[PDB]
């Protein structure tokens, strides 16, 4: 490259940096994905157990 | 799945829970199984041993 209007300079290439991007949690694949249609979602839960049978 | 009268929503999934049932004693196989016919059973014992001899 030129310097001022009559001299020259040496060019030493570019230097670039970027910040961190952490993907440890994402990499573990813990989460699942579901694709739907509406903006309101429902969930259902069912609880079941057992009984203590006696003698007769 | 139906939301309020004039709106809808997306059903996602079902969640179910139940208390644990233990099987350790069953696994150890410490009990022998007998299939009888009546509602009464008999057991026979026969215990034997020995004594000490005195000088005469």
């Amino acid at each position: 490259m030129q310097n001022g209007d009559f001299q020259i300079l040496d060019y030493t290439g570019l230097i670039s940096t970027m910040p961190r991007v952490d993907t440890l949690l994402q990499s573990m694949n813990l989460f699942t994905e579901h694709f739907g249609r509406t903006t309101v979602a429902r969930i259902e839960r069912l609880d079941d157990g057992a009984g203590d049978i006696k003698a007769v």
